[PDB]
């Protein structure tokens, strides 16, 4: 696939300013209202709003948006649960201390669900009282831990609530962010020294009581700042096609969701997997030569290989958790991945047509 083909796909991609001032001043002027207002609560008071991007996360729908809701938690005891590496039990080491959040307590362990109603509850409740502009709350989904809204029947809105802990990582993802030899063991240090978030999610029965590690502030980090040159994308002579090559990806993965939307197949592959196997990529060809303008196709191809690789061996571990697999036979089935696999190689071998619309 030709270069300036690719390069063409993402030009009309593109939205206009315009359309990026009208739908972010109407995501502000209900996220404004919802932050204030969850102030007036002794568990909600220290809420703040986390930079994911604050814009879309997904290319084609752009009237998509996801906004994080951090909220800090002090010197909080963590407990992997059934050895999954990535889902924990947050318990308080103060316990004779009276916790802002001990009404939802479930003993010793801080149970996500009740936190997950309460919250919830009070968006619905005022989402029911504004009055400036037209905005329904979505129906809950299946083990969500966002809770979404539509405004002006076009704009959709995820809210996502989380923990917030300035403590250093777990051991899980001790021997995980392996971009030494891409951005410098330097970065990776000064980078693990932030803190993580963690996310109301349970782990499959299901354990309704469970959190999930969430490093969505340290992808953005490495996202907007990917190049082993410090001046990457800066000039003229150091431009690249990482961002490119992810957004080439996660698009093919959105169009060939929306093709096969009757089937069931591909419910469970988000624009997560592609991220996460991109920046695998990046730390395979750390180099900014290896990612070369000229060679977007190229590199293209190189994120689609790999990501078919990870279908095909049923492999695909967490950026951060090395010891958590995306793609076990247990959260995705066989069948769904040779599907998937069958779909995109079809793609690749005719000029991806589901680029062209
Ligand atoms: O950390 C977060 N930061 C911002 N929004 C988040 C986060 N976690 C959830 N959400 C919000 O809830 C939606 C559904 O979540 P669900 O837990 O059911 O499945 C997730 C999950 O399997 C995987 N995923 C996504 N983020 C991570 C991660 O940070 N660490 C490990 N896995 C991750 O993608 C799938 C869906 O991707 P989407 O973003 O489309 O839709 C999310 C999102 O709206
Ligand atoms: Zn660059």
């Amino acid at each position: 696939m030709g270069a300036s083909k690719l390069r063409a796909v993402l030009e009309k991609l593109k939205l206009s300013r315009d359309d990026i001032s009208t739908a972010a001043g109407m995501v502000k002027g209900v996220v404004d209202h919802l932050l204030l207002r969850l102030k007036c609560d002794s568990a909600f008071r220290g809420v703040g709003l986390l930079n994911t991007g604050s814009y879309y996360e997904h290319v084609k729908a752009p009237n998509e948006f996801d906004v994080m809701f951090k909220l800090e938690v002090p010197r909080i005891q963590l407990e992997e649960y059934s050895n999954t590496r990535a889902y924990y039990f947050v318990k308080f080491k103060r316990n004779p201390k009276e916790n802002p959040l001990s009404q939802f307590l479930e003993g010793e362990i801080l149970s996500a669900s009740k936190m997950l109603s309460k919250f919830r509850k009070i968006i619905k409740e005022e989402i029911n009282d504004i009055k400036d502009t037209d905005v329904i709350m979505k129906r809950k989904r299946g083990g969500s831990p966002a809770v979404t809204l539509l405004i002006s029947e076009k704009i959709s809105v995820d809210i996502t609530l989380a923990l917030e802990s300035k403590s250093s990582w777990p051991a899980s993802t001790q021997e995980g962010l392996r971009i030494q030899n891409w951005l410098s063991a330097k970065v990776r240090k000064q980078l693990r020294l932030k803190p993580f978030y963690l996310v109301p999610k349970h782990a499959k029965g299901f354990q309704e009581e469970t959190w999930r590690l969430s490093f969505s502030h340290i992808e953005k980090e490495i996202l907007n700042n990917h190049g082993k040159s410090k001046t990457c994308c800066e000039n003229k002579e150091e431009k690249c096609c990482r961002k490119d090559c992810l957004k080439l990806m996660k698009y093919l993965l959105e169009q060939l969701k929306e093709r096969f939307k009757d089937k069931k197949h591909l419910d469970k592959f988000s624009s997560y997997h592609v991220k996460t196997a991109f920046f695998h990529v990046c730390t395979q060809n750390p180099q900014d030569s290896q990612w070369d303008r000229k060679d977007l196709g190229l590199c293209f191809d190189n994120c689609v290989t790999y990501f078919l690789q990870c279908l095909r061996t049923e492999k695909l571990e967490n950026y951060f958790i090395p010891e958590f697999n995306l793609f076990s036979s247990n959260l995705i089935d066989k069948r769904s991945k040779e599907f998937l696999t069958k779909q995109i190689e079809y793609e690749r071998n005719n000029e991806f047509p589901v680029f062209d619309e």
